[PDB]
């Protein structure tokens, strides 16, 4: 986590080049994740249907410790779909995406797991109330 | 959701031309889910080994909200298995499916995520119990 | 389960053929389950990027019915990154693993699911405790 995989029958060779920086900017802004660890597997020319059909489509999962909520969700799947449907003329009604939860202590990167606080957003919590009490000065 | 990933070393062009439909039509069916939303994503000629060996094999996903339980997953398992078998040429003692719940709230389609109801089956539950007055003499 | 799934953008002509025979060999007792089982996923030539950067990067899982806590999960963690820092010339701040949970009654091998006390780890207390007993004189007549 955090890691973005797009699946995809829209061949490469079709989607812009800037299409895998530009979607990992986005969800590193709306994810509130460091970007050294913002994932982005683009798996494009896919063996991917939907409906029986090989009209455009996208199948895509969103892996994250916290940050995932019913509110978020919605909002970062409206922000991908258009994406998708700006970059890979893909309708919105051929794009689903699953936004997977993951446990802090389930996910290792760089020789350790992750802190358990991650997983309710306490690490964007105290440090928003930090840079409120020093901007406010209380 | 309903996302059927299959990830075989068979090879692609030793697949029946129809299997994705076949298994999409199949799988519509055993979820009760709508056509339109069934995926099948087949990644065939995979590096994928078993046991250490490169024996034909399968590791298949199947993504949904509500419909899974362990009663509906081992018959899906054995119908999906059959499918393999017929079609791919793969030993049964070669499959192993995994059945991923999906929450309604996790999960977009068309600009909206799902009804939360659907992850309990009340949507089959519901038009199950309407139908049933309606074929047993019972409209009010 | 137990599938491992190694995505990484190193080339497939990269890596050393016996890379999926040896994380197999490592993670059959790593995880104490039957060799037999044990799925290695190797996607490698993968368009992934890590950071917006295109340096050698690992995404992997591992889908397993029990055996999964956060002591087996970190030290697994640290095994696997040496294997891909080895075969995959991937640095250690490079790799995300992810460690997935399956429910015994929601994965089928060969016609049938798994059993459920698997998910606890019964089968492996259990038999430790037995063990104990027959090398430390109690009997069950
Ligand atoms: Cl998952």
């Amino acid at each position: 986590m955090p890691v973005i995989t797009v699946n995809t029958n829209v061949a490469e060779k079709s989607i812009p080049v800037f299409f895998q920086a530009a979607l990992t900017n986005m969800m590193t802004k709306a994810l509130q994740k460091p970007k050294e660890v913002m994932f982005v597997d683009l798996r494009s020319g896919a063996n991917i249907m939907m409906g029986g059909d090989r009209n455009p489509c996208v199948f895509a999962t969103v892996e994250c410790i916290g940050r995932l909520n019913p509110t978020s969700n919605l909002a970062m799947a409206r922000d991908m779909e258009d994406m998708f449907i700006e970059h890979l003329n893909v309708r919105r009604e051929r794009i689903v995406i699953r936004f997977i939860p993951v446990p802090a202590l389930f996910c290792s990167f760089n020789g350790a797991l992750h802190d358990v606080s991650i997983e309710r957003d306490e690490d964007i919590i105290s440090q928003a109330i930090a840079e409120y009490l020093a901007a406010h000065a209380a």
